[PDB]
């Protein structure tokens, strides 16, 4: 009954400043990207066989700035506020805002070697709370965590925190973007209009 | 420490009308039937090794009407409102309100062939959120989902939605009933009076 | 790059009259049903590994009428106008409008024996014009066949013709419905909004 | 990515009275003891490979009183109020408040035989709701169960209930203490200051 | 009767601006490049055994801008208008307008490792509508798709969409170029003057 | 479901003049000959396993003239206008209008050696656009190619071009005729009256 799908897709646009800016995104079908969001909605539950966020630059080699990424699993835990804190995280990766080209290898699905420089990171998957999660809409999710944060752990596996700093301008400068490459198993189809 | 039990039991009386009527029932010890409800209460948690709802007719071959069944897993998802929507569901089955006799095979535990006509359906079990669930009383459950629906997924594996239409009368006509046949593992006994 | 999916879904509601009524439906993702229509749209092309239309009754054993189904492959060919003509078709099946319950076996995915009575039929698949077809929207398709019918063969594998007669009333009487059970391979994902 | 750790530590001081006194403690890193509490906080989630509470006496052979222990898994379930109820629990153990010396064997990690007399009990672990749980602080936990109890099952595996009675004084008499011996797997490190 | 040929050739000059510019090119002998266009014309039909478009930079490391490429198969489908949409496409690749040097490996036919950074992408080939396509002249093709777009799928396997943005000037800045490396099978020779 | 048939049949009468005369004929059931035309119409689609046009003389050894034959696959391509152009074609054959007797071997199905002199030619079949083609009536075909030529490639595999010249009279002189020997697979039967 399992429908397995592997695909890459744009997940977020990245810009730099001269002051650190920490953000985060849930690691669930609905939020990884528009495409998977629409597809996944047609199935009741799902499971991450592999999820990897990989950053790809679009700026010049002269661009000042650096990106940092990591994973958190207990949505109740407070989000990092410094590179130091973020560096403690699982799957922490760091690199110049203009580096990370070698990450393409992954997005392309193509097999490659020169990956050392890649600003890409993967999820535990085998160490997530459970295997099969329910497809949630940010709206429904939001309401739940509104009652209480912990109501989220049974709804989502983890979040990806992102930090950007070391830029030269106080006004965001487009550096590149984060693509999400995933292999997901979708199960128990449902009329999409009913999936919340 | 596992106490395994296999048993069939009456789960619901079914009637037909000339207008569709969609209903649903949680797939947990407490709600499948009175018998299992009393037994299961004596154990802290449990696990579905196999759960199957099978419809058995009691009306004449001339009885107008049809039954439809399917499963939903994210209690937050909205319940189907049409046969079309219900038909998208996992384990969807459909049939004349007077057909479904061959389903007896299952209830009886007896091994049989002529099952094609059976209006019976089984649960994923291996694809449920988790394996071991806590025994809940509808009352306690109700309160929880009252705070927020999602508080339910860690409490129950799935719900069975049922649709009845194509009847000849606008006044319910007894068509037959739905029996539940299950093989459950019960663990961590408790004084029943304490189980909520 | 192939995403394989197996699923059943409601395809059409069936009613009977005392005069023959021939209809037909394209055998492509967009038209088989609402569910697959939405899912499939997210992929550029696709391929039928298995497609079967199976009729399921909802009326009483006393219901007068009979259903007939078959396949046509050259959309330019004219649609049958009689049971005799339809009976010549590939995969022609015929049966009482109240028979066909054993077909459930197929929809359920469950393995079964007592299939002889089933009013279900399957597509050649291996004998279709080609293997991979482009996902089309009825609108876009319509326009094309408007210029010329033959512009369709490279767009769709086949059509299912349906005939209903031998009813007792001159006013349609709900007999049952046709579900479509398919195993489809979807390839070359695309933003759904762009798929025409 | 798993950091495995085995260790024993003081979990609670025990005293007796002439009237029964039932208490309970969550079986999670934060509450088992001060040591593990500090260590475990440095990791996002964790898993119990083995948890055992073992009672060790400190009183004279002449000391009147008896201790009782057991496990509950559905925090919503009401806590036992009698030895009879408690005796139904999983892993129930009972013994004279001055007996239980042989339990040392376990705390010491040392391999031993004369264990029959040991007032020690172990957790299901394999039968817990899930394997990997999130590190929670009693404060955060408290808030959650404040909204609703069930919000706890996805946060904690089980609780240990303790009953003390048969003492000679109505004023607590120090009998001994409960040590916790565990083998825990900690994963997905985090800055401790962020763990809630 | 098959004449197999492997060769690389310039396919398009690339320039950047500060506003996105989406373009596309058919993936057929006539349009991949002048050389293959002349050669292929001498044969009635042909087949892509391997087609890969690889971008090679010519600008300085300081050049602002990024390129994006992907494939579409149903010429009727509307062309992407954003990087997000394009990122959903099959074989989507993205990278800094000054990166992509490692792609040379491919053009050169030479075997190499450090390919991760390569801004190169390959065609499905095995998943194309059919294997053998007819050699078409853009003129003849144009006329056909003029009557109706769908008349194209039996004429061409796919199109390559290209997007360029993140540049520093509103006036195109030469960034580099796209070369096409292909291994084509040509069959059923014809006097070139007759091939339309 | 495949009905395989092997048969030879008269395809065209041939005459010579002192000026070249180029003609062509579609290679589809409907046009190869009257017999196959009637038979094939009873089936929806078909496939050429083997098709060979072989010329047989009926004139005296003193008859001036020569015949030329070849195949074209892209109906949009312009028809040859000279022997030189025709000679470039796939399966080009040439010979004296009074030679070609040895071709009988083929028509007869009989196995023979002295074939060198045979003015017979065979189709690629394995290199055709696709395997299964739809049975078309010249009328319906004509209409389609009227809208646009390319609408034909998905309708027919190829055409046979014929050139006759080197005759002694400016008034056609009966030289011989072209027979078609084929092994065709017919599938998906249909009432002939409906086949267009
Ligand atoms: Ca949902
Ligand atoms: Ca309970
Ligand atoms: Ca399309
Ligand atoms: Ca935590
Ligand atoms: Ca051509
Ligand atoms: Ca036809």
């Amino acid at each position: 009954g399992i429908t397995v799908l592997t695909h890459s897709e744009l997940s977020a646009e990245i810009g730099v400043t001269d002051s650190i800016v920490v953000s985060s995104e849930l690691v669930m079908p609905y939020t990884v990207g528009t495409w998977l969001r629409g597809v996944a909605a047609n199935w009741s539950k799902y499971s991450w066989l592999s999820v990897r966020y990989t950053y790809i630059p679009s700026c010049p080699s002269s661009t000042a700035g650096s990106i940092h990424m990591g994973f958190q699993y207990d949505m109740a835990d407070t989000v990092p506020v410094s590179v130091n804190q973020l560096s403690n995280l699982r799957g922490y990766v760091s690199g110049q805002v203009w580096s990370g080209s070698a990450g393409l290898c992954f997005i392309n699905g193509t097999r490659c070697s020169d990956t050392s420089t890649a600003i890409s990171t993967t999820l535990d998957v085998s160490k997530l709370g459970k295997k099969w999660y329910p497809y949630k809409t940010s709206a429904d999710y939001a309401t739940a965590v509104g009652v209480d944060v912990n109501i989220a752990t049974p709804l989502v596996p983890a979040r990806l925190v992102i930090a950007l700093l070391d830029g030269s301008s106080s006004t965001a400068v487009a550096a590149g973007r984060i693509y999400c490459t995933y292999t997901i198993q979708m199960i128990e189809p449902t009329a999409s209009a009913l999936n919340n």
